[PDB]
């Protein structure tokens, strides 16, 4: 089935800019939003990262302890996972998957060292591309970094080196909400047999229709969820209606 995936953005233990779940206890907790989130028919949960402190390792990790005990779909945990011992005791600690971008980008060996102990399964990269003078470049550090690798070579070795799906971030969406990026997916689709999970630019619910469209296997969005603009259950019934195979 097409998956929708819901992302949380973490500093400090704290969801970034909270969300508007009124019913609930602390609705900037992660733990009880993402609880909320599998209740209601989210697929699949990313916690993004964004904490820089000293205590981001073990925030991250306690973290997990505490989801991988309350929440039973699988869990994704990501943002600024430098390698395989990072990576290691995240899944030990209760992670299903562990995704990786800059480090993955700067030493591709890492997804390769992941993969040989957990698991392609366990393996997500993270691919933030935007267009640059005609061409889908691959960026790093949060967006921030032309490494000057093209998306479509980064795709292929991503694959090649154990990696078992790719977030298909657009940079060129990034806040946007007028759609995915269904022209980078389309791009990417014929590269890779890897499923595609579609990230940024989700305003409405036909987006999600049309990403499916273009080849993605999942969608991922975040503020969009949060914000209540779209409602997850109306989301998939629609996504269900059109003729799309969704879990309901």
């Amino acid at each position: 089935a097409k998956r929708i995936d819901a992302a949380l953005i973490l500093k400090d233990g704290r969801v970034v800019k909270g969300s508007n779940f009124e019913n609930l206890r602390d609705s900037g907790d992660p733990v009880e939003l993402g609880k909320f989130y599998s209740e209601i028919g989210i697929d699949e949960l990313s916690f993004w990262d964004i904490t820089a402190s000293v205590e981001k390792r073990k925030t991250m990790l306690e973290l997990v302890e505490k989801v991988a005990e309350q929440i039973d779909i699988p869990i994704t945990v990501g943002g600024g996972i430098y390698d395989f011992e990072t990576a290691s005791e995240l899944i030990l600690r209760g992670a299903d998957k562990v995704e990786i971008n800059t480090a993955a980008v700067e030493n591709p060996s890492l997804i390769t060292q992941i993969a040989q102990t957990f698991g392609s399964q366990a393996v997500v990269v993270y691919i933030a591309a935007k267009r640059v003078d005609g061409e889908f470049m691959v960026f790093t550090y949060s967006g921030t970094k032309n490494t000057g690798i093209l998306l479509r070579d980064w795709v292929v070795e991503v694959e090649k080196r154990g990696a078992g799906e790719i977030v298909l971030g657009s940079i060129d969406r990034l806040g946007t909400k007028s759609g995915y990026d269904t022209e980078m997916i389309r791009f990417v689709r014929p590269l890779t047999t890897l499923p595609i999970i579609a990230h940024r630019g989700a305003g409405k619910t036909e987006h999600f229709l049309e990403a499916f469209l273009a080849g993605a296997d999942a969608a991922k969005a975040d503020s969009v969820f949060h914000s209540r603009e779209i409602d997850v259950r109306e989301l998939k019934e629609y996504l269900k209606k059109h003729g799309v195979n969704v879990r309901l």
